[PDB]
């Protein structure tokens, strides 16, 4: 069976989240949606840093054409951070936009480019609590002149994203549907419609809740489980069908990204934050960073935020 190794170079994040390959630096970014940190790692060289804000944050991704700058989420703003990938604050923030202004409890949360480099991403409450809770979230992408579209709304938690090879489908996740959603997607008009349900955790038995996803180049979605242990291969030439199941030893297993020179390593990010209704005693849950080799696939290059 694959490989896990837990990278001990590491350490320990309380909701570790939002893995990214830069593959031409060959350097893993990632947050701490609880923390309010960013990460990098370079593993060849065995390199870590971290850099430290005020405000919530949920994803990083380098802005094309900017070396040295990332798109980011601070609580509800979508910004430009210039950082030089080791010092322990940003250099300089640039404010690009306000997805929800005037909801003062919800905060940003998982986001991607799609292959075009449009900035999609999704909304929560702050408060947000499953399997019930305060459902307030929004899908949206960032289009032009820095404006944000909607898509889709009654999102309790947004999460993973990902889009088949074609370009004709969007796959989307709500941690609190139990479920992947696929969509038809209009690269085009940068619209979905046609919303079905892909796969659904109750139809299989598995436990947890879909979190981070990420796709490879055979087609086949790689969910991240959360209080599911383990990270999980769909179809997505045919709804319903589970082709494998990859145990991760952290319960609290969040999101996904391939790495490594031949894009054939999973990178696998998990939270430590022990919660009060846990199936999971605390002395399970640690929050480390896991490397999957030996699944067969290669994924995807990890795609920069044009603005
Ligand atoms: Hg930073
Ligand atoms: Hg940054
Ligand atoms: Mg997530």
């Amino acid at each position: 069976g694959p490989v896990v190794e837990k990278i001990a170079e590491l350490g320990k994040y309380t909701v570790g989240e939002g893995p990214h390959w830069d593959h031409e630096t060959q350097t893993l970014y990632f947050v701490d949606t609880v923390e309010k940190t960013f990460h990098k790692y370079v593993p060849s060289q065995k390199k870590y840093t971290f850099c430290k804000v005020d405000k919530l944050v949920s994803f990083i991704i380098p802005l094309a054409g900017s070396p040295g700058r990332f798109v980011v989420s601070l609580e509800r703003e979508i910004a430009i951070l210039t950082w030089d990938g080791v010092s322990a604050a940003p250099t300089s923030i640039e404010a690009i936009v306000n997805v929800e202004p005037h909801i003062k409890n919800n905060r940003l949360n998982d986001g991607k480019a799609d292959p075009l480099g449009n900035l999609w991403t999704g909304t929560m409450a702050i408060d947000a609590g499953l399997p019930i809770g305060p459902v307030t979230g929004s899908l949206y992408h960032l289009g032009a002149d820095k404006k944000v579209k909607m898509h889709e709304s009654n999102i309790a938690i947004a999460n993973g994203l990902a889009w088949s090879n074609d370009l004709k489908k969007m796959y989307y996740i709500d941690s609190g549907k139990r479920r992947v959603d696929e969509y038809d997607y209009d690269a085009s008009t940068l619209s979905i419609s046609n919303q079905r349900p892909l796969f659904t955790f109750e139809k299989h038995e598995v436990p947890g809740y879909p979190d981070g996803q990420t796709i490879d180049e055979e087609g086949n979605l790689w969910v991240a489980v959360f209080q599911g242990q383990r990270i999980i291969k769909i179809s997505t030439q045919q709804p319903e069908v589970l082709l494998d199941t990859v145990k991760i030893p952290d319960p609290q297993v969040t999101s996904v990204a391939f790495g490594g020179p031949n894009l054939d390593e999973l990178y696998v990010t998990s939270a430590g934050l022990q919660l009060d209704d846990s199936s999971f005693d605390k002395s399970l849950v640690n929050g480390h960073v896991y490397r999957v080799t030996g699944l067969g696939v290669k994924g995807f290059a990890g795609v920069k935020v044009k603005l």
